[PDB]
């Protein structure tokens, strides 16, 4: 639509940025809908990990679940210095594990090498009938209580692509 407008003029921007939050919360399926299925994956440092770098065109994506490795959590907080942007995302419709991602995000701005780095968190599966809408994100998880850096919420969904352009539009506007 002008959806595929905007994924066009993603991929030529030159950035990094961080794709973070629970498993199952749409990250990959996330990716898979803004790269049109396309796209390249490679472990990091190598394989066995649970960091994975997505490229295209020029923007660089580090992915990684929030509880994957929880030994290697320091390694990727410090990895994902010098991002972009910080996209968080969540099962809105997963409510009973809200509380629990809501504490990991948190936990990672509460982290001095990430300090300034703006913060899209993304409230998934929308389309979920009874999914936690956008004021509720935002209240559910103590987003105002993050002040320290530039915040940003919007309700989504990749099954349906709803929204999908705007978190599009925020993330071209945010390269450095
Ligand atoms: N209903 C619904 N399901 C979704 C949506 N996005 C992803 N999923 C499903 O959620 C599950 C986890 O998806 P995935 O992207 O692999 O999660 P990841 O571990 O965060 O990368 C899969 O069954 C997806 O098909 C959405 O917007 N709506």
């Amino acid at each position: 639509k002008l959806l595929d407008w905007f994924k066009a003029l993603f991929w030529k921007e030159e950035m990094e940025l961080t794709l973070v939050g629970l498993q199952y919360s749409g990250k990959t399926t996330f990716v898979n809908v803004i790269a049109s299925g396309q796209f390249n994956e490679d472990m990091i440092p190598t394989v066995g990990f649970n960091m994975r770098k997505i490229t295209k065109g020029n923007v660089t994506i580090k992915l990684w679940d929030i509880g994957g490795q929880p030994r290697f959590r320091s390694m990727w907080e410090r990895y994902c210095r010098g991002v972009s942007a910080i996209v968080y995302m969540v099962d809105a419709a997963d409510q009973e594990k809200i509380e629990a991602s809501k504490n990991e995000l948190h936990n990672l701005l509460d982290k001095p090498q990430l300090q300034g780095i703006p913060v899209l968190v993304l409230g998934n599966k929308r389309d979920l009938p009874g999914a936690l809408d956008e004021k509720e994100l935002i209240e559910k998880m103590n987003l105002s209580a993050i002040q320290d850096r530039e915040i940003c919420c919007y309700s989504i969904s990749c099954k349906e692509k709803d929204n999908i352009d705007i978190t599009l539009q925020w993330l071209i506007q945010h390269s450095r």
